[PDB]
């Protein structure tokens, strides 16, 4: 039988312990070792030190185990058995949250493990390839002048981008100053491309949402994500019945008890786990599930590493309705070199790897130079 | 115009790394320093190591920040708004979960600080004391032959325990045990007690669960504490349906917004937040209000020092229905000896300090043989 | 301890008793006086004759006493126990409505007391400030004659005012009259300026508010408050799915119950408690809750005197939510001058007191001179 | 064409301002006068101070006029309109509670009016009698000691009750103490007897309601009144589904608004409106149908003096279900006397009166000894 021999846990950071940090310039990622010398790789997108400590973390009770203690001499193939295990084992300090989040990396290293074990990719273990390639949309964080944008616009354009999401930075703080980004970025995109709006829970309240909704609407955005915050499921259902465009969320929610509650409560019509926060791939087959027997439209969060990319790409293109991708655009070195091998955007779609496993070969001399631990 | 100068995490410990490890044996207590020289005390029933790596991260991303990094230089009065920025500037590690444990501690820090500063007991700032002391019930782990527990039983009527609980151990698995184990104790108490079991989550599905109902309904028990996992909200709501005795549960969710749900759809006659996990005690305020809009009654949970005993009794005696608490006991050091003026069990009864904040003194001897870090 | 010695309360009146009476042409002010020479000031916007009956009255029955004779002797600082004191105490007589103001009033009182004795404002008190100064809207009752209402929204556009309210008068009375009012206030103040109307119920039924409301819905209203009476909430619902403006209401509701109705049940985008008739900023502390809940905002009631103003301006403050006041505009000596330090509006915003307790100071020539009792 | 000419308010005391009072040591009259001299009796049953500044308020604003200005050159016999109109003006401080207590007591001198007018008697007004006399139910406060109470059942049974009730005073308190009363009344009453329970609130929760009445399903209760505070909607439907014994409240709601949201989400067997509170004769007619719609029991409460009797009598005649009514006893003569030609209760009933209006004469002598004002 093959035997988890060994979790190795690795914090990678670009900028200065003290210093600021943008989305991309830290990551945790997650080792899973065996007997065969087969390693399986995951990362969670959450904070590198809490997902260690959830990880490293000694027994407090019977309910309260590091995820390590639990799965040293565990059958690494048995990965559902595993998952319930490490869900039960850690409830205590886990159960929702960082912990999840721990739990994510290590699943996604023993899906890695079993395909490359069993020779087969990924997509193969979870029903079978759709599709030979996947599309994407690519995002950005907006310039504080509207009218910068053209740049960033016009250079995703040429890229072979047919759908941009945008948000962070200044999003959601001045109704004229959201409204004149907004105008900057459709005209620079034309009338062909889909263009969706983040704004990261900034709108605040449900009233505000919907005021600057029906302002917007003239630019035809393909959907509007995360409004509020998704804590307040009645006012994501309060803005479907009063909003023309689709609303999406979820990226921040863990376990598909959340995503069931979200699905079903928020009327909203996109719901988007991240495989890194989620549960893993366990957890997001389960949550499709749900979201196919609901009529709602899964698309994927993520944006760390190659390693949640090359998670998601083998997740959706099993699944029938796995027909798009964030892409999103980064200069960190994490997350444009972390994976030797990494599958690249082309335009306008990013290929499925039929590679046994996840098909990730890491750049070790990389993880030599930005290892915290 | 009290600033928040430290925040200083404490790993306290009993046996080693490596070893076995039960409730009470390992502690996280944290010390919050301002620049008038009060400190104030609060705890994380939680995993330490976890807990530690919430205060103490580094930022991740605008949402991603360890809470210590929120809160040096704030105004440690603003409780509520204080625990509003670390909720959202957590958001992305912590919104549920072990995020919330660590928000715990520190908001429990915080009512303690303003108690001293304005010279008056939590519980006057938490609107007044309805009572000068507390009922409690008692807890015990049943010993695995069911004649053997009539002496625990008989130790606790001596103490004047007028209530008592017990679950965990062999708790839950063979029904016949389960039988002997609750035959045994309702003829050592006699029918004058107060008798409740807790599974710990061991009957797993509401068809076990409601043969045992009907079975023990001869016994009449005050209570049945988490007999299935609170994730499922409709095997709670199922088993209401038909179970002669009341439902309990609650302990292990984080924010109002787990126990709005879990209070409205679950039809459970008694909710059961923990002080030092739900999101402290401005969080279990809130909790309290949803609680009683739904007739459903609040016992809190909570087993680890006297900092959460302390935070407990303050809560409760400013509570119109603050009528029972938990009052579990061990010969563990952190439990007996880290406060040093600890309030103590009397005959039935807790008493009510009106000390200013918490009334807690720490044992720093204690502290300096017990610290990991 | 902080003991309350004795409870005075000041009828004022600025008309004659037998003549007619506008808003805020009378007041009804309670000052709590407490052993330590702490004074704390509330009002009630109410009748001041039965106020003064439900604060002076002796014991009717166990139910049902004065609320004077409940005070006296208390502790000051347990607010929240006194709250609840009052409201069983009085519950025969009170429970909803006019002895819920008479509530409000002295729970006003003993926040101001509260700041005072513990040396810092009450929006610290209350969490802690979000904001230096909060953005308010005027209110006018218009002309009879609809182009009359030019020099009034000119007047205050000029004072700063970005968003104004309008209603009471002859307003609902006709159709087309009040289309003409509409007209002529829209673009007296342009397409800039929000504008929002207030019929004080007197569209009466559902079928009459929704025909008129699509009619001006080309004026691009902000909301329409109260246009039927509250009583009604499936007509209040009914409105909401076939209009397009926002729906307020909630101004004269009383206690946490009415407005967890309210809000649940009549779909209104906004919820518009009267701190000194909901219960006083005890209760709107839990009505703010519920609001959050459920996606509604919470924008203030009220027009009397600076007592009102002093006290909303500080719970807004440490509301995260807290964007929008009603600043209303009046001539009367009560308005202007009962309180002798007034915060002052300027330019769209009144700016938040840091002052202790509510920073109150009440002119005390002006109370010799309106005085009735 | 009767017109109203004036409104007198009488508040009669038998102790002192200062001094302890129960229920009937005072009482509020109000004396509706004609241009064609015949004169209206009516009472509330609420403070008598707050019902006289709501009778004899003056404006204060457009919705908030006292009673009596409302009233003086209206059309007495057009009683609902004047409802409306007396709704409506007071609304402000009004529309639910104290306000409302008012305006029953004119209501009820109102409907005396016009029978006096139409020369029959106000149950041929309300639609014709049912029935010669009415069944009543005896109440009593409950000695302290358990033995005591045998007399009290027995001096019942010695009058003819085939029905009684009990609380007050030490019940609800203990839960020993509530057994060991309830032991004794039935036992002393015998099978025969239907014997309720009214705890005035006083059980507090549904967890501790529940208790007893699985607990007293031995001893046949024919209802339990008020476990809990009417408040709690949610408590009530909860105590429904786990109850054996009827639940019965509603005596401090006030309008048809409160009683349709008791009635219909209470799910309680009995509703309870006081005639001289809930809004007089005209109210309690719409409340006696939405409580036929939804198949509730309408048994009214009432105890003060002669004036609710008679009008309780006429109200109940008037009912195809009037079955049933509460008679209360007490030596005081604001009960006995106040009322000159009084209905009596022999041998298990109240007759019918058939004079015209209420039947009322007034003593007069008795008037003046007790007038306060
Ligand atoms: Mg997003
Ligand atoms: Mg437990
Ligand atoms: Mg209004
Ligand atoms: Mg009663």
């Amino acid at each position: 039988v093959l035997k988890i021999t060994d979790i190795e846990v690795l914090h990678l950071r670009v900028p200065a312990m003290d210093a600021d940090c943008e989305w991309g310039e830290d990551a945790v990622i997650v080792k899973v070792h065996t007997d065969k010398g087969i390693v399986g790789v995951g990362e969670a997108d959450s904070s590198p030190l809490v997902v260690q400590a959830c990880i490293e973390a000694p027994q407090t009770n019977f309910y309260c185990n590091g995820l390590k203690r639990l799965l040293i001499g565990e059958n690494a193939l048995e990965i559902e058995r595993l998952w319930n295990k490490m869900y039960w084992g850690s409830n205590y300090m886990g159960r929702r949250g960082a912990g999840i989040h721990a739990i994510s990396a290590i699943d996604i290293a023993l899906w890695d493990i079993a395909g490359q074990f069993y020779g087969v990719p990924v997509h193969t273990l979870l029903g079978g390839k759709y599709r030979d390639k996947i599309r994407c949309y690519g995002t950005f964080i907006p310039a504080d002048k509207p009218e910068d944008n053209v740049a960033i616009v016009q250079g995703l354009k040429d890229q072979g981008f047919s759908s941009i999401k945008f948000g962070g930075g200044v999003m959601g703080d001045d109704p004229d100053t959201d409204y004149a980004i907004v105008k900057a970025v459709r005209e620079a995109a034309g009338p062909e491309m889909e263009v969706q709006i983040d704004l990261a829970s900034k709108w605040h309240t449900c009233g505000h949402s919907a005021m600057m909704a029906k302002r917007l609407e003239e630019f035809n955005l393909n959907w509007i994500e995360e409004p509020v915050l998704a804590d307040s499921l009645i006012s994501y259902e309060k803005l479907s019945r009063q909003v023309s465009q689709k609303i999406a969320g979820g990226e921040s929610l863990t376990t598909r008890y959340e995503f069931q509650e979200f699905i079903t409560k928020s009327n909203a019509d996109i719901v988007q786990p991240d495989i890194t926060r989620c549960g893993g791939i366990t957890e997001m087959k389960k949550i499709y599930d749900i979201a196919q027997m609901n009529g709602t439209q899964l698309i994927p969060h993520g944006f760390s590493t190659g390693i949640l990319l090359h998670a998601s790409v083998h997740f959706l293109a099993a699944c029938e309705q796995g027909t798009l991708m964030e892409f999103s655009q980064s200069s960190s070195p994490l997350f444009t070199s972390l994976v030797k091998n990494q599958l690249q955007f082309d335009n306008g779609f990013v290929a499925v790897s039929d590679a046994p496993g996840l098909g990730i070969e890491l750049d070790e001399e990389l993880i030599a130079k930005y290892r915290v631990n």
